[PDB]
């Protein structure tokens, strides 16, 4: 089995402050963190946005859904946008409030953020198993400051955000993660730790675990074979372990923009294809040196069924009945 099984549900509570419910294999409504929990989900990751106006997975947001994963006995992952919206390679926006003016000022608000976010936490006696500084910084994070021009203000701001954990009241001080997108892609995984490393802004001793979102549907290069192998680079070179902390396999796609991975051009698309991809990617995982886990992104997104992405349904549950699929028990058993 693998040490994580897990999902990120962080839409959970929009969704069920619009009168959703879901169904377990049975038929019973129930709520959905529990039907997980039984399932076999071992943790949940939880996306944090700074200052967004809304409120939308902000601190109390997260806090509020945090109490209920750990009601169920999950272990908890937070993901740091360390932005008011969501952040990738292409956006990397700096909280509204936050400096984007000068990197002092900005180490020091990125510091007390962690720290206070940790010590919120703690507040409230709940225990983070994983935190990521920052989501797929693979094009930096915090721009202008840690634009790539300068891998240097890039590491010395991870530094500061990875301290602010570490100085936490946290009982236990959680896993930190560095996660990057593209995980099939060994010379950019490389490129960019070989390189922020260098320049000894950031310590090999400052964070724990490699966390990579692995998708098939962006580009027909992002084959098991290439995930397999970066995989075990990044842990034999740097010593590290890995997780997949994002992924999806379609119950239906009928016009995908990109042609999927030649070694994955076997899989179906039905709740069926999702089960033999699932344990595909366990497979490599489970077979990687120190590969932690797997974790499935939004499988109950009602209302968002294809997920960014250019198929129609990503989903592990009947959008019209309402029902988890049987993939909910085949990522609870990898």
């Amino acid at each position: 089995a693998l040490t994580y099984r897990g999902a990120d549900i962080s839409s959970l509570l929009l969704l069920e402050d619009e009168g959703y419910s879901y169904k377990n294999l049975n038929g019973q409504t129930q709520a959905l963190e529990t039907i997980l929990a039984d399932a076999g989900i071992n943790s949940i990751r939880q996306r944090v946005w700074v200052n967004p106006s809304d409120g939308s997975y902000d601190l109390d947001y997260n806090l509020e859904l945090a109490k209920r994963v750990k009601a169920a006995g999950m272990s908890l992952y937070l993901d740091l946008h360390l932005s008011d919206t969501w952040a990738d390679p292409s956006d990397q926006t700096t909280p509204s409030g936050w400096s984007t003016t000068d990197l002092g000022t900005l180490k020091w608000q990125l510091y007390n953020y962690t720290l206070e976010v940790c010590n919120t936490f703690a507040e409230n006696d709940i225990d983070i198993e994983i935190i990521s500084i920052g989501n797929e910084i693979r094009a930096g994070l915090l721009w202008p400051l840690g634009e790539t021009s300068s891998y240097s203000n890039i590491g010395a701001l991870l530094h500061s955000g990875a301290w602010g954990v570490k100085d936490s009241n946290l009982a236990t001080t959680p896993k930190i993660m560095i996660h990057l997108d593209d995980g099939w892609s060994w010379d950019q995984q490389n490129y960019f730790y070989e390189t922020v490393l260098a320049t000894g802004e950031l310590l090999s001793t400052d964070f724990d675990y490699f966390g990579v979102s692995y998708y098939p549907f962006y580009s027909a290069s992002a084959t098991l074979a290439s995930l397999k192998t970066s995989l075990a680079n990044l842990q034999s070179t740097y010593d590290k372990p890995v997780v997949v902390v994002e992924t999806n396999w379609p119950v239906s796609c009928p016009n995908p923009a990109y042609a999927f991975p030649s070694d994955l051009s076997s899989i179906p698309f039905s709740v069926a294809g999702q089960q033999e991809f699932l344990e595909k990617l366990a497979a490599v995982v489970e077979a990687t040196t120190d590969g932690l886990g797997v974790y499935y992104w939004e499988p109950a997104w009602i209302g968002n069924a294809g997920l960014g992405s250019s198929c129609a349904d990503n989903l592990m549950v009947d959008y019209t009945t309402d029902e988890v699929y049987e993939s909910i028990e085949t990522l609870g058993e990898l």
